[PDB]
């Protein structure tokens, strides 16, 4: 029973046989240091034997990145931050954002940047870290997290993590799979998704990455929220049977006592995100912006968008990370009626994070903040200090603040009496339990010769190629008089635009003239051709986005902002009236705060999504046509070449709904003879479905407009389109196939 154990700075200890390590050096095993204890009784011992310091350090996370050294060429160093972070700031969670992958030969360490790191690399540089971790007076271990690795970038061997498709198409591949072995489409063949989760847990968990900011258990009920890429579907019932699959392959089944699934078999440790489901944003706004702080629930559908954290809370997940949103008009769940939440960011809310997900929803686990949110994203507390902010997400139930590197702001926070000792000691044992229960406090070093051995392996590609191939949903199959069109047939000249590699396409055996030419030059004809290839899709480019600028955010031509959310002391929050101007709710206007000439929140859109008064327009028309929309390739191009061919059953659409496009009537999109909905994928695993050497099979986790008026005038909080005027194109669930 012996667990191994790994020290490469404190000793070994021998008690009643068994084996020890001592982490405080006294020469004698502390409780703490017992593995046999059950661990409410060794954190009890710990966090008695640490000072507030220590105990508030535990409430920080933060970037700590692998480094490089140019002059002794190597890469996978402690970057200078590390001494910092563990031994003065007395930090043990660290978000790891170096990509891992194979660096190309002539590749110097520039001092600049993040670093990319192999495999190896990435496990020498957590065990580096884990090991100063190991020198701290009570050597208590680390904890990286990081997001999702494992997705192909859709606008983008052994190495690096295996490629599958996005969250969403992992949810078309699962539907598909339920569809192909029983004929139905709603709660999905999670063996898919416990098949890509073991990939994951076995690479994440072989460098040393032992949590996750994630998954995002959102639902996709608003399509104009730029997230939308992120999500699995927008089917509570089928995100909630994703939470659960998801929590139970990479954490274990196994639930402690205390009713989280931690072992020393947990690869990775969940941090769910968006609490209590940041999915249904008014006007598909997002919270990271002034503007657009409201979330709005028109069909009252609170509780099924908090549906997919209950089935992760019950799984046994380890950590919740709460959204930034301002519920509006929410009836208090288990509350007197007439009650609704408080109209303030979530983050900060006491009754959210502490009735709603603890008290109402029963998670015993510890609560992680967003990032670059407490200090100015605080809403519903523009008029609050900086600590004043700090204190109500501690005291409103949040454990640990993503982004924060400097311990002297808990306990400045605690000598000015706005938290309490017992605040900071509640949130150290929840923070100290999954170190425990994970095995860490034994040994917490990985094999980089064995990260070299797994990252990437040849069954662990082939499990995401699997996945790609089954997450293409065939959306239309034009029968012919000669027969159905996609089923391509071998041979032919075929025209290509848009995201193919020229060569492999030719290597299924076709002549192909390339569509995709630079700006100047000139772009041959798809006249003559047998087939077009089109594989296309749509962005953002709101960069030049700024709240105080006239012509933008302060320009009356662009409209007002119709989003009302009236706080509870009774007047409007700046900017939130229904009739300001788009820039008006940023700081730099408002100036509602204690500090002189407040910079702008907002500008630049850093984080995604179009111009506020444009984020309605997502056909494919507007989207040509608007300013911070941008069609690739152009729909200007892609029109052009489906006229140059006599027929348009000859073109073949693939789009990447990034969010939920309409294939309006005007585009003529929907004349081409096939349409499918990928998910990222590589261009062999697109031919050989095209081709016929794997029929598509995935169904569609969203559902699919045809008309700008559907997307105005559905339910935020409600998914599909039934309850609008023209209604869904294509619903959930539909999912076409060779026949
Ligand atoms: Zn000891
Ligand atoms: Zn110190
Ligand atoms: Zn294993
Ligand atoms: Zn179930
Ligand atoms: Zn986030
Ligand atoms: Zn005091
Ligand atoms: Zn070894
Ligand atoms: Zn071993
Ligand atoms: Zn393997
Ligand atoms: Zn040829
Ligand atoms: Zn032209
Ligand atoms: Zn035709
Ligand atoms: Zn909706």
């Amino acid at each position: 029973e012996q667990p191994e154990l790994e020290a490469r700075v404190k000793e070994i200890i021998e008690v009643d046989g068994y084996q020890f390590r001592d982490l405080n050096d006294n020469g004698e095993l502390d409780p703490y240091e017992d593995w046999r204890l059950p661990t409410p009784e060794r954190v009890a011992d710990l966090v008695g034997q640490m000072s507030l310091v220590e105990k508030s350090g535990l409430m920080l996370i933060n970037t700590l990145n692998a480094a490089c050294d140019p002059q002794t060429g190597e890469f996978g160093v402690l970057p200078a931050q590390a001494d910092n972070y563990i031994n003065t700031q007395h930090m043990h969670r660290f978000v790891f954002r170096n990509v891992v992958d194979v660096r190309a030969e002539g590749v110097e360490c520039t001092g600049t940047g993040t670093p990319v790191v192999s495999p190896a690399e990435a496990a020498t540089f957590t065990n580096a870290v884990q090991e100063m971790s190991e020198a701290t007076r009570l050597g208590i271990p680390s904890l990286f997290k990081s997001n999702a690795r494992n997705h192909i970038d859709p606008d983008a061997a052994a190495g690096a993590f295996s490629a599958f498709p996005k969250e969403a198409g992992i949810a078309a591949a699962a539907l598909g799979e339920q569809a192909r072995r029983t004929g139905e489409a709603t709660t999905g063949d999670m063996s898919v998704v416990a098949d890509f989760a073991d990939v994951m847990g076995e690479e994440w968990a072989s460098i040393g990455l032992r949590g996750m900011y994630g998954y995002m258990a959102d639902l996709s009920t608003e399509p104009r929220w730029y997230r939308t890429h992120e999500t699995f579907t927008e089917d509570a019932y089928l995100a909630a049977e994703i939470m659960e699959t998801l929590v139970q392959t990479l954490q274990g089944e196994e639930l402690t006592d205390n009713g989280l699934a931690l072992s020393p078999q947990t690869r990775v440790a969940l941090t769910l995100k968006h609490f209590p489901g940041g999915g249904p944003q008014e006007l598909g706004l997002d919270p990271h912006y002034a503007f657009g702080k409201a979330q709005v629930y028109p069909a009252g559908r609170f509780e099924e968008h908090f549906l997919p954290f209950q089935a992760a809370i019950d799984a046994g997940v380890s950590s919740i990370m709460p959204y930034y949103g301002v519920p509006v008009d929410v009836p208090v769940v288990g509350g007197e009626p007439g009650e609704t939440y408080p109209h303030t960011g979530f983050a900060f809310s006491d009754s959210i994070v502490n009735g709603l997900l603890r008290d109402q929803l029963g998670f015993t686990g510890y609560v992680n903040s967003d990032t670059g949110i407490i200090n100015d994203r605080a809403w519903g507390l523009e008029g609050n200090t900086v600590p004043e902010r700090v204190a109500a997400a501690i005291n409103g139930g949040t454990d640990t603040l993503s982004g924060f590197s400097d311990v002297s702001v808990i306990t400045d926070l605690y000598e000015a009496d706005l938290i309490s000792e017992e605040r900071i000691d509640l949130a150290a044992e929840r923070l100290l339990e999954p170190l425990f229960d994970m095995g860490l406090f034994e040994n917490p070093y990985v094999d980089p010769d064995v990260a070299t051995a797994t990252v990437g392996a040849d069954d662990h590609r082939a499990v995401g190629l699997d996945l790609q191939r089954k997450s293409l949903v065939l959306l239309q199959n034009e029968e012919t008089d000669e027969g159905p069109v996609l089923p391509l047939k071998e041979g032919g000249d075929v025209y290509i635009l848009g995201d193919f590699t020229e060569e492999t396409v030719e290597s299924y055996g076709y002549e192909v003239t390339n569509g995709n030419v630079a700006e100047g030059e000139e772009r041959p004809s798809a006249a003559g051709s047998d087939y077009v290839l089109i594989s296309m899709t749509a962005k953002t480019n709101a960069g030049d986005y700024v709240s105080d600028d006239p012509s933008l955010g302060l320009n009356p031509d662009h409209g007002t902002n119709p989003s009302v959310i009236i706080g509870d002391d009774g007047e409007p929050l700046p900017g939130l009236d229904g009739q300001s101007l788009w820039g008006a709710a940023d700081v730099c206007v408002h100036k509602e705060g204690h500090e002189e000439n407040p910079s702008c929140t907002d500008n630049r859109l850093r984080f995604g999504g179009a111009y506020p008064w444009e984020s309605s327009i997502l056909d494919f028309t507007g989207m040509e046509a608007a300013e911070s929309w941008e069609v690739v390739p152009s729909l200007e191009t892609i029109q052009e070449v489906m006229a140059e061919v006599e027929d348009p059953s000859k073109v073949i659409l693939h789009v990447y709904f990034r969010q939920p496009y309409v294939l309006d009537e005007e585009s003529g999109l929907r004349d081409a003879g096939a349409i499918l909905a990928g998910f990222g994928m590589t261009d062999t695993a697109l031919m050989d479905v095209l081709t016929g050497a794997y029929a598509p099979q995935g169904k569609l986790p969203f559902a699919l407009a045809g008309t700008r008026e559907a997307i105005i005038e559905q339910d935020s909080d409600r998914p599909g389109y039934d309850e609008t005027e023209d209604g869904a194109l294509y619903p959930f669930g539909y999912g076409l196939t060779y026949e």
